């Protein structure tokens, strides 16, 4: 990789997100998006490490915080539609054409700290907040399908989330040092999303009733010793990290354990491999791999870039000494971006 282009966005606030959309087709824009102060903001890639600004919004309410975003597409049409919410606990999903706000949903109790669509279903939305819980929304028919969370849910601060593959599951984790099991594919989530719909608050006086999901399908708090700020899923496996300066890879279970054979009162983990790096000790700090997860990246907090083949090398500028809270790789692994807390935007290209 090398450094192609850098840019700061006049706000001057840390910039707390970035995703590509990798919802678009080979010959079609490279456009990706920021996320920093109460804005949002577009981006296209062009060749020899051009970096046009296409579109921003700044949220009506100048105290918001935008933490996190996410790509999803309009099955009816196939056109993009981008997911973001922060400090306010409120999701708005903008319109990228237009950079309009088409609607929004309330409901956690706090800031929300990461949203996640399902890789199979574009219309669910998976948030995770402070509040302790995970909200699954349909945002086709404008429903809450089900919470996450309660007595045997989080304890604290929830700050990721991952689907798997299938979107059959999920991995939640946060500041209680906990990576938490919850299964979608059981015939009472199957039915909570049937549900969801033919739902019409036209059609009926009565409110859809969400599933109130008070108990993870797996629990441990046997593989980091702080905040766990990121999970995803790798197969069946599961690449997390604390502020303990390692991503490590595990399993529920025993070694062979199947993790769809897996029972609520597994005690055991299984530790497969570690990502060691420096100095990125600070809380919230995400990794992210790329769409064929072959590429594992990492910002540090003085600027930084790990990268690591998944079938280490280190990414330097000498103008880039911010902390880099969160990366992004282009569909094709082409363009690698990082965000930092000096508002910077860094393009580096393979
Ligand atoms: C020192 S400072 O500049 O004043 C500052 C201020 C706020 C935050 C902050 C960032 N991000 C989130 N949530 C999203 C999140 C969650 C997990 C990992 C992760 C992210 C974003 C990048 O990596 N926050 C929720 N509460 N505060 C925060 C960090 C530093
Ligand atoms: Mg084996
Ligand atoms: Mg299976
Ligand atoms: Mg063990």
């Amino acid at each position: 990789f090398k450094c192609v282009n850098s840019l700061k966005e006049d706000h001057n606030q840390p910039l707390f997100g970035v995703q590509f959309n990798w919802h678009s087709k080979e010959g079609d824009p490279l456009v990706f998006a920021t996320v920093g102060s109460n804005r949002v903001t577009l981006y296209e890639c062009h060749s020899q490490g051009e970096i046009r600004l296409l579109q921003s919004y700044v949220d009506a309410d100048a105290d918001e915080n935008f933490y996190t975003c996410a790509w999803t597409y309009d099955s009816n049409t196939s056109h993009p539609l981008l997911a973001v919410a922060g400090s306010r606990g409120i999701i708005r999903i903008i319109n990228p054409i237009t950079m309009q706000c088409i609607k929004h949903y309330v409901g956690h109790g706090n800031a929300i700290n990461e949203l996640k669509f399902h890789p199979r279903d574009p219309n669910l939305l998976l948030s995770v907040s402070k509040d302790h819980a995970l909200r699954l929304w349909n945002i086709q028919t404008d429903t809450l399908v089900a919470i996450f969370g309660g007595v045997e849910g989080h304890r604290d601060e929830v700050l990721s989330a991952d689907y798997d593959l299938l979107g059959e599951k999920i991995m939640s984790c946060g500041m209680d040092h906990s990576l938490k099991l919850w299964r979608i594919n059981s015939k009472r989530m199957m039915n909570a999303i049937k549900e969801s719909y033919d739902y019409n608050p036209n059609k009926t006086n009565r409110p859809f009733i969400s599933q109130k999901i008070h108990f993870p399908d797996f629990s441990t708090r046997d593989i980091h010793r702080n905040y766990v700020d990121c999970v995803r899923w790798l197969g069946d496996l599961i690449l997390s990290k604390s502020c303990e300066n390692a991503i490590v890879c595990w399993k529920p279970g025993k070694m062979e354990d199947d993790i769809d054979k897996i029972k609520p009162s597994e005690s055991n983990v299984t530790i497969l491999g570690r990502f060691d790096y420096s100095q990125c000790d600070i809380w919230y700090m995400r990794f992210s791999m790329d769409f064929w997860q072959k590429m594992l990246a990492l910002g540090n907090q003085v600027g930084k870039l790990y990268v690591w083949d998944l079938e280490c090398t280190t990414l330097t500028h000498h103008k880039c000494g911010a902390a880099i809270r969160q990366t992004s790789f282009s569909r094709d692994s082409s363009i690698l971006i990082a965000v930092c807390d000096d508002a910077s935007i860094w393009r580096w290209d393979r």
